[PDB]
């Protein structure tokens, strides 16, 4: 059951699926020419998934180095790692636009071209949220460093939730490019100037200035989530009011609801403060868990199937829950690292098995 | 979804099902004549389910009165309620044998004749375990008063688990009649003599004498559970090694495993001692939960279907878990009573809806 996570009929609907998108906003038309200009120099024999993997690897490595120099969020790393992580984010966005575009150039358009960008994009969402939240030094306001970061997951889920009830990705007037440019702006601003300026309050209203960008982000989240939820509650494609697989429209929200609710409990209950001594492992552990859950919803909307709550990676956070349901029976930092290891292996094994099965069933190499 | 817990195809397999049993042991042949002798005086127009309900009502009322005079298990009720509860147990056993036998007399043999005795028998198992454990005053050894009582559930489940992989009830050389006569013996012994004799240790080995009957019961549990598990792990009927519905043989054990594991956690974690101030509400709450779970397995083995972990009555104990996962946020006795109310209503609603649907689909009255 490990090496065959899909059935033959699921492979048939995946072969039947066709990709579609209906998203135009403000910041793309200045960037389309730039993306094409970086595109033509790339040789045509390079596989698209190689581009995706290169971007994800660069972003993960740079954000891991930045996490290494700042495991918490109350101290400043040297500016060179801020600039390097910003360049990693920019090259990641460039390679994602390139992979979406240059892959179409060969009849490579295939469904492993997605069920990938939507896995690599999930991982990059988690890592980018952690990196942006560190660079702004949100450890002085730990609640935000939690809440904002998990909003950075939830919006993503809503976007794919939208697709699950429409079969086509609707972007909206403010979307991924705006966040990505805003985050490279905050990265280069915390790089060129000292990060201590984020502690400089405004004399107008005595606000710490770490609150203004996060409330701008929160307001944009309100716009995008209203735009998503309108068609979540008013888009019925597969039936009179249901989703593209016939499942009730409110079913996929249970997954991200359970993840966020578990995060709330393990935040609030912890007698030993796991955050104020070691964050960014907690958010990475829910990052791997949310990565598998979002990958499952990706598979669900491009292959018409019902969502399933039963997953093995909920053994990751759930372990913490058990070790918090008792007294600390094992030291919480050690069980958190164990949850890291078990969730990371289960996510990686699931994702590699999925790509291997998709490649073997279609008799196509992962790299062409 | 409340008023139709079954599908049309499930009703079809229930109509297809036929009852079978292969159990003969020591204590039945002296009792068969007695049961028939009490049987012939009963008029033929009385419905079998009326007999089942009368027995269950008498047992529940008597055990509830005995619980009322001893909410804990460290004090003695007057002897008249001991004798009354013993007579209730005996008349319950008599009416169960009568309902199994005299119902066959009309083409009443129907499948609502079971999917009842196996619901009323589950309720009676829980109530009888609580009554026997009170009458022996197991509050001085609370662990036993827990553990033994939950063994009194688990064996029952194993029996039906046996049926789930063989389609026919195998009793064994020691079975329900032995327990029932032993419990009416312990009831009349604690009635005629003072219950304080259960505190009289034996000078031979300094044993409290509440340990000897519970270890005899435990040994008999070992015999019966080995007899069940041999065909659990070596009976394959519907497939090469699977169950009568094709489901893996170890799947139904997860339900009773989860119930017992939740009971273990809420026992051990409780900072405020729920037991030493108010037991017999805790065991009754897991009694209603285990009653619904065992009723579901009854439906599963006489109507070929897969077991489902998702049930609403796990909101009952689970609530305690949540109120224990935090600090006591609400006083534990009050949330335990709330769990009582919610689990009792969900179990009663499920069971009455099930019987109503079975009656309406077959166009047969519940009483004939
Ligand atoms: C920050 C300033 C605020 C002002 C503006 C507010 C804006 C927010 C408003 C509204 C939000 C709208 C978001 C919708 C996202 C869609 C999800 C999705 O699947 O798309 C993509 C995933 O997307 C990603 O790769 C990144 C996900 C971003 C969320 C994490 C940010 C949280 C960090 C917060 C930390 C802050 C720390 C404190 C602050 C210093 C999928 O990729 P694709 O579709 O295949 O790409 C091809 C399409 N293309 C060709 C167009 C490229
Ligand atoms: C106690 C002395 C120990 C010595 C002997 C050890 C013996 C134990 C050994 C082995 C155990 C074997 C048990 C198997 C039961 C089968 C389950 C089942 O579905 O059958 C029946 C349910 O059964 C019931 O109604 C009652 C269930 C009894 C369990 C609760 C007792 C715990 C109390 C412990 C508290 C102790 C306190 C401390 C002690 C003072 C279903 O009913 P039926 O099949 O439809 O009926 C018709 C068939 N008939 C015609 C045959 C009637």
């Amino acid at each position: 059951a490990l090496s065959e996570p899909l059935s033959a009929a699921q492979l048939r609907r995946l072969e039947e699926h066709r990709y579609s998108a209906a998203g135009v906003s403000l910041l793309e038309p200045p960037l389309q020419l730039y993306w094409t200009w970086l595109l033509q120099w790339i040789p045509l024999w390079m596989a698209p998934n190689s581009i995706t993997l290169l971007g994800l690897a660069v972003n993960v490595v740079t954000t891991l180095v930045l996490i290494s120099y700042c495991p918490t969020a109350t101290e400043e790393a040297p500016y060179w790692t801020y600039l390097l992580c910003a360049l990693g984010l920019f090259i990641y966005q460039s390679l994602d636009a390139i992979d979406g575009k240059q892959a179409r150039r060969t009849n490579s358009c295939s469904p492993l071209g997605e069920l990938f960008d939507h896995g690599c994009d999930s991982l990059s969402t988690v890592f980018m949220a952690v990196g942006a939240s560190i660079a702004a030094r949100l450890g002085t306001y730990p609640d935000w460093f939690f809440f904002c970061s998990f909003i950075g997951m939830f919006v993503f889920y809503c976007a794919h939730w939208q697709t699950y009830v429409s079969g086509m990705l609707r972007f909206g007037k403010v979307d991924v490019t705006e966040i990505q440019i805003a985050l490279v702006i905050v990265f280069v601003l915390s790089a060129f100037g000292g990060a201590t300026m984020w502690d400089y309050t405004i004399p107008i209203l005595e606000i710490k200035l770490k609150i203004l960008p996060v409330l701008g982000f929160l307001g944009g989240v309100i716009f995008s989530c209203s735009n998503y939820f309108h068609v979540i509650l008013h888009g019925g494609v597969g039936k009179n009011g249901s989703t593209i697989a016939g499942t009730s429209v409110l079913s996929p929200g249970l997954h991200i609801g359970l993840i966020i609710i578990l995060a709330i409990m393990i935040y609030k209950k912890s007698a030993t403060d796991v955050f104020e001594k070691h964050p960014c492992l907690y958010i990475l552990m829910f990052g791997c868990v949310f990565a598998k859950v979002s990958q499952k919803l990706v598979v669900a909307h491009m292959t018409k199937s019902e969502l399933y709550l039963q997953d093995t990676v909920f053994l990751g956070p759930g372990l913490l829950f058990l070790d918090q349901y008792f007294n600390n029976f094992i030291d919480e930092y050690v069980v958190l690292w164990m949850a890291m290891v078990i969730s990371s292996f289960d996510m990686v094994i699931y994702f590699s098995a999925l790509c291997l099965q998709i490649s073997r069933h279609l008799h196509l190499n992962i790299f062409k």
